[PDB]
């Protein structure tokens, strides 16, 4: 579109486009792509080197709250964090669960956080070695951090999912049990159910949580 | 007690006694506080020297709660954080009416977040110029920093008193109001109530504020 930008890299993807709400980190991240990325390209990737920056359209100042996992799906992974094309994907299916049992809502074929108002869902480290989890965190260290600063600057509530996964100016952050976490339903459901608390704590809108729904 | 250490610094107040739970920091402490001491030592200070570390003897095991302001009083710290003797201080008059509007607790006549279990009250910097707030922001820098890092490493919720005021692991942290902001009593209540909920969450006891009060 017409209110978007882009930078060349040195390696693929070779070109980032992004919304104008990135600029300020656009440079300090070109930097650091180039350092890192001929070592992050020897293996397949999820998602491929295409999808690693597509979040970088989304824009920030209409964001109040991100949900924040460490990395993209060992598999599958599409660049959309969390994003689940055919619903197959247990973190994305645990999650609908959660809003399911907040809302009310009973019957849905799929579930998308990249389409609820005020939402950005966002990875930590924005790839890993195909079917390895964590296996880029040195890759992506000083960009992950870069990014996420600037996420903060703009939400409200940040919420990362996965105690023992996440081990400036401090924003209101819940680190809540990952998605797929065993026998934590009731802590799972209620984490979501806070986040629209604190948000009224901040004088801000809710989050209507049921427009990640497809039916 | 026979339960403690203390270590030797070049400068007033010379000798600091802590908890064995603050151990790991103390000698990176002493580092820093050599380095900086000689500037904050020509001013008239909030509280005074032989005050600056006394929360230092607090432990932090039995912790799950940090409650965080910025910097001491601008006149009469104690070297406690929010302590009032005599139940003088805006703040702390402001956080015992809220934890008076929440508990039902009508009559009181002094409140002190010093004693209440599983609590830690804390100043982010650990002194000011008599007379005037975060004017020693400077010196204490990398203090600040390296306690407060270690306080996050035992408690599970971060409560931060001050949105502007506050201007490496995640932990579930809430900025909230100045304790004397105007007219925001329902959010400052509110802060205050879902803590609790958060350490529900988080598997933790909740707190008895109550145990505040002074009768």
């Amino acid at each position: 579109g017409s209110h978007m930008n882009s930078v060349t890299v040195s390696h693929a993807p070779y070109t980032i486009t992004y919304h104008n709400d990135w600029e300020p980190v656009m440079s300090q991240l070109v930097e650091f792509y180039n350092e890192v990325a001929s070592w992050l390209l020897r293996d397949e990737t999820s998602p491929i080197p295409d999808k690693f920056f597509i979040q970088l359209k989304q824009p920030l100042r209409n964001k109040r709250v991100c949900v924040c996992g460490i990395d993209p799906y060992p598999k599958d992974g599409t660049g959309v964090p969390f994003e689940s094309p055919n619903f197959t994907k247990k973190s994305i299916k645990e999650i609908a669960s959660s809003i399911s049992r907040l809302t009310g809502v009973i019957d849905y074929k799929g579930y998308n956080l990249n389409i609820i108002d005020g939402v950005i869902p966002w990875n930590y480290y924005l790839s890993c070695k195909l079917g390895e989890t964590k296996s880029h965190a040195i890759y992506w260290d000083k960009i992950s951090k870069l990014l996420l600063q600037h996420i903060t600057k703009h939400v409200s509530v940040l919420y990362c999912l996965g105690k023992t996964d996440f081990s400036e100016s401090p924003v209101t952050t819940i680190v809540g049990y990952h998605p797929a976490a065993r026998d934590r339903q009731f802590e799972k459901d209620r984490s979501f159910e806070i986040i629209n608390v604190l948000l009224e704590l901040d004088n801000k809108a809710p989050i209507n949580w049921a427009q990640g729904f497809i039916y």
